[PDB]
């Protein structure tokens, strides 16, 4: 791989279809505070797809491991606020961080790859 630009439009493809799994719908918005209203109690940074899917578009990561972060933490925040392992919202975040992590690792090592190629001359 050699097209450092490449990986924005790997991460619209996977949060497209991230969007079209139905394991995704209690994570596409952020967190109603009306239906969980200690959430800010517990989660000091929420985050959610159409936050990650705003900031891609906006031009506001400058890598896929930033996205990789923020998703992430879409994840970490679900096990952070869940009442039990075997909760219903848990266990479909689960799921979906499984896909996910299935489908970034290619886009993360081919931009890695991409960029040390770049890198590769930067003494000479």
């Amino acid at each position: 791989s050699y097209d450092i630009q490449a990986w924005k439009k790997q991460c619209e493809e996977l949060l497209n279809l991230i969007f079209q799994c139905e394991d995704s719908e209690p994570f596409r918005q952020p967190v109603d505070l009306l239906e969980y209203p200690d959430y800010r109690d517990i989660i000091d940074t929420p985050m959610d797809f159409a936050t990650v899917r705003e900031t891609l578009e906006a031009g506001n990561y400058e890598s896929p491991m930033e996205l990789c972060k923020d998703v992430r933490l879409i994840f970490s925040n679900s096990k952070a606020y869940t009442p039990s392992k075997r909760s219903r919202i848990y266990s479909m975040s689960l799921r979906l961080s499984a896909f996910f992590e299935e489908h970034i690792s290619s886009v993360l090592s081919d931009y890695k790859s991409a960029l040390r190629f770049h890198k590769r001359n930067t003494i000479t």
